[PDB]
């Protein structure tokens, strides 16, 4: 389990806006393990406050959209919400052809969206959407067949992948010029 | 809007054609927003009219609700066991900003993916997976106020429903089938 995704920017100095950073909801399907739900949204949610401070921003977590006091309200810039599912299908062949092996695999579907709230009106001002269905893992392939993973490591292969996947689009929308232009939208 | 798991299967009945296959209750996940019943009644659909248009194309269907509970006698005759699993999720909340044509608004969509698989039936070995994708069905449910969630997760739902089962009756044609039994009888 790799749900770590190295932040690679310089310390930037403080700009004075405060965002509030709401635990990421994500739903998960029978197969894959509870613990990998609540380390997958515990690690979304901490490691985007480091690269929200890394970046200027100062920040408040809470767990719920409940919490928030009315005074945390009247000063942030914004709240970022997170919701969505991943799900993990079992068992799908790909056939053989000239060049590629018959395979067994994993493969994921499900949808992640991050709302960007503003803080009074509780309005939705913007939703930036990061699909992550079909990564795949290889499970069998036939060269006699043979096993590659079993289930539960291809569950993880995948959770890596989208973890990543998350990590990559969402700091990158996250942006200074995106985020300034936020600001004067606002 | 109402629930509306129903497909019209248009076309004339097929003299019966002499093949078996073994249809298993499909196996549809679905997210907190959608209420057990509308699971249910969406598996329960796609069962029986997947055996009615079956039926109706020249077939017998035996009916299951786990691949443990085929009998040998059958195993040994059928040509296929058909065998679907997958789930479906909607999102709430999703905001499409404006732009020079169209007012923003808020949407309900999915996300979520079925697969068929074709199953060789002594040996339960998979032979061919057809996959449905049923993510990004769209409902409106504010404009800059149309409607609430659960009338958004019944179109949601419904427009999944008719596209299951206009792929997979697609899917499962004359031309396939004659040639899926081909290719067993090579294999």
């Amino acid at each position: 389990l790799h749900f770590h995704y190295p932040i690679k920017g310089k310390q930037e100095p403080k700009n004075s806006h405060l965002v509030v950073l709401i635990e990421p909801k994500i739903e998960i399907n029978k197969v894959i393990p509870e613990s990998y739900q609540k380390e997958f949204e515990k690690s979304l949610f901490l490691q985007l406050s480091s690269f929200l401070e890394r970046k200027g921003y100062s920040v408040s977590q809470f767990k719920d959209a409940s919490e928030i006091p009315q005074d945390i309200k009247e000063k942030a810039l914004l709240v970022l919400r997170m919701d969505g599912n991943v799900a993990i299908l079992e068992d799908i062949v790909e056939e053989s052809d000239a060049l590629s092996e018959e395979k067994v695999i994993d493969m994921s579907s499900g949808y992640l969206n991050l709302n960007f709230v503003e803080p009074k009106s509780e309005d939705i001002i913007h939703s930036f959407g990061i699909d992550v269905s079909k990564i795949k893992a290889v499970i069998e392939r036939v060269e006699h067949r043979i096993k590659e993973t079993d289930h539960d490591q291809a569950i993880r292969k995948i959770m890596n992948q989208a973890y990543h996947k998350v990590m990559v689009h969402i700091t990158k929308e996250l942006s200074k010029k995106h985020m300034e232009h936020y600001e004067k939208v606002s």
